[PDB]
């Protein structure tokens, strides 16, 4: 199957997912000066006060933190959204050196890591149904750059010696992830798709613009997992990420000046 190899990465995925080469695929390039300021978009609404955390996964592409999402319990709402988003999971994306590791760039410019916090559109009743639909998930961004360590990151970089390899998984209950958010909601909007397989052409993207820092011991943690699983080769997990795909007849807008 697919993966972030050389025989089966990004310039591969076509062939099992063709839609890889669609009309609104992620990531992009930001190119800030082309971006448009648009007065309309309201502020981002991220109510995460009531978020119930569950389980943190090695998923053999990424790790995975879930959350409870049978009730409206952490929502994103407002920016260019219409209608109301559970928190379902977030991963990371992330590179064997310091500048790579993002999939969104700013300028060209790559970050050491992204955050993707997934939400899906609650009029279609589940993930599954979302992802068949354009407006039915909407994902939060967010840029890490290596620096300051981030507090409200290390109770994950904790856990992970725990979940090394494909298919483990560890309770992960009581995790805030207001912790992980930078101060400004300032962001850049686009019509996208998922950045993995099945790629579906499903998500409204938020990507924030101003970046978390991470210490370089906190992203050296992420650099120890593992593609394989348990009493497999080991290839590390590192370079997880899509590059910058065409960006076709699409506006990335601004909610700020
Ligand atoms: N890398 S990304 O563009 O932010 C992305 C987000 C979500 C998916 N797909 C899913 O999350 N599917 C899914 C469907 C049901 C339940 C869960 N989950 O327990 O996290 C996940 C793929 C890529
Ligand atoms: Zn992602």
């Amino acid at each position: 199957h697919w993966g972030y190899g050389k025989h089966n990465g990004p310039e591969h995925w076509h062939k099992d997912f063709p839609i890889a080469k669609g009309e609104r695929q992620s990531p992009v390039d930001i190119d800030t000066h082309t971006a448009k300021y648009d007065p309309s978009l309201k502020p981002l609404s991220v109510s995460y006060d009531q978020a119930t955390s569950l389980r943190i996964l090695n998923n053999g592409h990424s790790f995975q933190v879930t959350f409870d999402d049978s009730q409206d319990k952490a929502v994103l709402k407002g920016g260019p959204l219409d209608g109301t988003y559970r928190l379902l999971q977030f991963h990371f994306h992330w590179g064997s050196l310091d500048g790579q590791g993002s999939e969104h760039t700013v300028d060209k410019k790559k970050y050491a890591a992204e955050l993707h916090l997934v939400h899906w559109n609650t009029k279609y009743g589940d993930v599954g149904k979302a992802v068949q639909q354009p407006d039915g998930l909407a994902v939060l961004g967010i840029f890490l750059k290596v620096g300051s360590a981030k507090p409200g990151l290390q109770k994950v970089v904790d856990v992970l010696d725990s979940i090394k390899t494909e298919g483990k998984s560890a309770d992960f209950t009581n995790f805030d992830p207001r912790g992980l958010l930078p101060e400004s909601l300032d962001y850049w909007t686009y019509p996208g798709s998922l950045t993995t397989p099945p790629l579906a052409e499903c998500v409204t993207w938020i990507v924030l613009k101003e970046p978390i820092s991470v210490s370089s011991e906190q992203v050296l943690k992420f650099r120890k997992l593992n593609f394989n699983g348990e009493g497999e080769p080991e290839e590390l997990m590192v370079d997880n990420w899509r590059p910058a795909q065409p960006l076709k007849n699409r506006q990335i807008k601004a909610s700020f000046k």
